[PDB]
Protein backbone atom coordinates (compact mmCIF):
# COMPACT_ATOMS: atom_id res chain seq x y z
CA UNK A 1 0.00 0.00 0.00
CA UNK A 2 0.60 3.75 -0.39
CA UNK A 3 0.50 4.31 2.62
CA UNK A 4 2.26 1.97 4.79
CA UNK A 5 5.06 3.83 2.01
CA UNK A 6 4.36 7.05 3.49
CA UNK A 7 4.42 6.13 7.43
CA UNK A 8 7.97 4.75 5.92
CA UNK A 9 8.69 8.21 4.99
CA UNK A 10 7.42 9.33 8.21
CA UNK A 11 9.57 6.68 10.33
CA UNK A 12 12.82 7.27 8.09
CA UNK A 13 12.35 11.06 8.47
CA UNK A 14 12.31 10.21 11.79
CA UNK A 15 15.67 8.39 11.86
CA UNK A 16 17.26 10.90 9.79
CA UNK A 17 16.07 13.61 12.46
CA UNK A 18 17.09 11.02 15.41
CA UNK A 19 20.75 10.41 13.47
CA UNK A 20 21.05 13.94 13.71
CA UNK A 21 20.27 14.23 17.55
CA UNK A 22 22.73 11.04 18.57
CA UNK A 23 25.50 12.59 16.41
CA UNK A 24 25.38 15.64 18.94
CA UNK A 25 24.62 13.87 21.63
CA UNK A 26 27.62 11.97 21.14
CA UNK A 27 29.44 15.15 20.55
CA UNK A 28 28.98 15.99 24.27
CA UNK A 29 30.87 12.81 25.01
CA UNK A 30 34.48 13.79 23.86
CA UNK A 31 36.27 11.44 26.20
CA UNK A 32 33.89 8.32 24.46
CA UNK A 33 32.64 7.30 28.69
CA UNK A 34 29.29 6.17 26.74
CA UNK A 35 30.33 4.61 23.04
CA UNK A 36 29.95 0.80 23.75
CA UNK A 37 28.64 -1.23 26.28
CA UNK A 38 30.01 -1.44 30.13
CA UNK A 39 32.42 -4.38 29.68
CA UNK A 40 31.24 -7.42 31.45
CA UNK A 41 34.75 -9.03 31.39
CA UNK A 42 35.63 -5.74 33.40
CA UNK A 43 32.88 -5.31 35.44
CA UNK A 44 31.46 -8.84 35.62
CA UNK A 45 29.10 -7.91 38.48
CA UNK A 46 27.92 -4.82 36.58
CA UNK A 47 24.07 -6.90 35.94
CA UNK A 48 23.82 -7.32 39.10
CA UNK A 49 23.49 -3.64 39.66
CA UNK A 50 22.02 -2.05 36.33
CA UNK A 51 19.03 -4.52 34.91
CA UNK A 52 18.82 -2.56 31.46
CA UNK A 53 22.31 -1.38 30.36
CA UNK A 54 22.45 1.27 27.13
CA UNK A 55 25.54 2.91 25.48
CA UNK A 56 26.28 4.90 22.24
CA UNK A 57 26.77 1.90 19.67
CA UNK A 58 24.11 0.35 21.06
CA UNK A 59 21.46 3.10 20.34
CA UNK A 60 22.93 3.33 16.70
CA UNK A 61 22.19 -0.16 16.05
CA UNK A 62 18.64 0.50 16.65
CA UNK A 63 18.27 3.64 15.11
CA UNK A 64 20.05 1.83 12.01
CA UNK A 65 16.85 -1.31 11.82
CA UNK A 66 14.79 2.16 12.31
CA UNK A 67 14.13 1.18 15.68
CA UNK A 68 12.75 3.94 17.32
CA UNK A 69 9.04 4.42 16.17
CA UNK A 70 8.55 8.16 18.22
CA UNK A 71 11.66 10.33 19.83
CA UNK A 72 10.27 9.07 23.41
CA UNK A 73 11.30 5.66 22.51
CA UNK A 74 14.74 7.44 21.41
CA UNK A 75 14.93 9.45 24.63
CA UNK A 76 14.21 6.72 27.27
CA UNK A 77 17.95 5.07 25.85
CA UNK A 78 19.23 8.35 26.45
CA UNK A 79 18.47 8.49 29.87
CA UNK A 80 19.12 4.87 30.67
CA UNK A 81 23.23 5.86 30.00
CA UNK A 82 22.52 8.31 31.95
CA UNK A 83 20.59 6.88 34.52
CA UNK A 84 22.89 4.15 34.70
CA UNK A 85 26.10 5.52 35.06
CA UNK A 86 24.80 7.57 38.06
CA UNK A 87 23.54 4.76 39.55
CA UNK A 88 26.52 2.38 39.46
CA UNK A 89 29.41 5.15 40.19
CA UNK A 90 29.71 7.45 43.31
CA UNK A 91 28.90 11.38 42.95
CA UNK A 92 32.49 12.37 43.39
CA UNK A 93 33.90 9.97 40.47
CA UNK A 94 34.97 11.00 37.29
CA UNK A 95 32.32 8.69 35.01
CA UNK A 96 28.90 10.31 37.58
CA UNK A 97 30.15 13.68 36.76
CA UNK A 98 30.51 12.87 32.95
CA UNK A 99 27.07 11.45 33.03
CA UNK A 100 25.72 14.78 34.90
CA UNK A 101 27.46 16.89 31.93
CA UNK A 102 25.70 14.69 29.49
CA UNK A 103 22.70 15.34 30.74
CA UNK A 104 22.73 18.59 31.23
CA UNK A 105 23.86 19.58 27.42
CA UNK A 106 21.45 17.04 25.87
CA UNK A 107 18.89 18.26 27.25
CA UNK A 108 19.27 21.36 24.99
CA UNK A 109 19.18 19.19 21.76
CA UNK A 110 16.83 17.12 22.83
CA UNK A 111 14.63 20.17 23.52
CA UNK A 112 14.81 21.92 20.09
CA UNK A 113 14.08 17.99 18.50
CA UNK A 114 11.10 17.77 20.34
CA UNK A 115 10.01 20.63 18.68
CA UNK A 116 11.12 19.35 15.27
CA UNK A 117 8.98 16.26 15.90
CA UNK A 118 6.06 17.85 16.77
CA UNK A 119 6.18 20.70 13.91
CA UNK A 120 7.49 18.62 10.95
CA UNK A 121 5.47 16.33 12.18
Amino acid sequence: SMEQVAMELRLTELTRLLRSVLDQLQDKDPARIFAQPVSLKEVPDYLDHIKHPMDFATMRKRLEAQGYKNLHEFEEDFDLIIDNCMKYNARDTVFYRAAVRLRDQGGVVLRQARREVDSIG
